């Protein structure tokens, strides 16, 4: 199936690349680079209904861009140092810090949405939030099996509101 | 599909965003980077394709005739969240009896490796011999997709191929601008 594929790549093509090096690149930029420490783990916004937007302040004033995390790099098919850029986050509270934590949306939901626009896609906008719930499901499969992925990131799915509520209620647990 | 999907994807999650800032990029290049006594980079990004899902990470160990020459100025762009969200790619010489034949910016698409992976892990549900027609599928697809995006499909040329000479292969293509 196609959120089937799109989770399998998305961990294979990025998560497995990137989540065992990002402990060492929060507590270098915990640091060196940083108010209170960057919380660990990557926060992986999931929005079922697969509206992925460019700037997170825009979808919540209460998560305020921080910082980029310190690059990572690396020869990646034949790409010589590809570039792994992250960003951190400040989460707000009744007008205070409440959490700080690296985010991004999976942009392959980002897909999902497009080929239900585009008729040569065969994807109707009626089978998508089906397709958007078996990749958060799919994606939570592989990193049952990945411990070395799965405790560096924390997935929020959600329906539409507060982003930075869902994410804080996440936040909040470790 | 699987890379119904995958093709769709990398367009859309990839492609749609690099290939049309790509052009303005190599003249960049050509123009302020490139080692003055060289010829021009070519234009478009010459993504490889090969059948067997086999994607290695260094490119001169495929083939010794292909030669990194240079990055081309990163590609910066808010993405997802990811502020100032950076597009690396690289620029390679292609070279044909100890001469250089060719120059330009070459990649494989990283989508095909996840085919590879799936056909291994008994999770994925792919079975092992299931790659090549997905492989195929996954080319097939990206060519539909790139008929109706004429900013993309002139930024770009597809590499198939099922193994033997890389190099030889890219500049079969080269050789047609
Ligand atoms: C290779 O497969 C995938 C790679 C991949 C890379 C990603 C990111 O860098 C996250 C941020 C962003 O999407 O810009 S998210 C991501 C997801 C992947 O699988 C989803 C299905 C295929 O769709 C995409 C393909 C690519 S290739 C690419 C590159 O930067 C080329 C170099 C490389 O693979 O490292 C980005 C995407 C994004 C896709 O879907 C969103």
């Amino acid at each position: 199936s196609v959120a089937h594929g799109l989770a399998w790549s998305y961990y294979i093509g990025y998560l497995r690349l990137i989540l065992p090096e990002l402990q060492a690149r929060i507590r270098t930029y915990n640091q060196h680079y940083n108010r209170g420490a960057v919380s660990q783990r990557l926060y992986i916004l999931l929005p079922l209904d697969c509206g992925v937007p460019d700037n997170l302040s825009m979808a919540d004033p209460n998560i305020r861009f921080l910082d980029k995390l310190p690059q990572q790099t690396a020869d990646r098919a034949g790409i010589k140092d590809r570039v792994y850029s992250n960003s951190i986050y400040e989460l707000l509270e009744n007008g205070q810090r409440a959490g700080t934590c690296v985010l991004e949306y999976a942009t392959p939901l980002q897909t999902l949405f497009a080929m239900s626009q585009y008729s040569q896609a065969g994807f109707s906008r009626e089978d998508r939030l089906e397709q958007a719930k078996l990749f958060c499901q799919t994606l939570e499969d592989i990193l049952a099996d990945a411990p070395e992925s799965q405790n560096n990131c924390r997935l929020i799915a959600y329906q539409e509101f507060s982003l930075s509520q869902e994410v804080l209620r996440h936040l909040r647990q470790e």
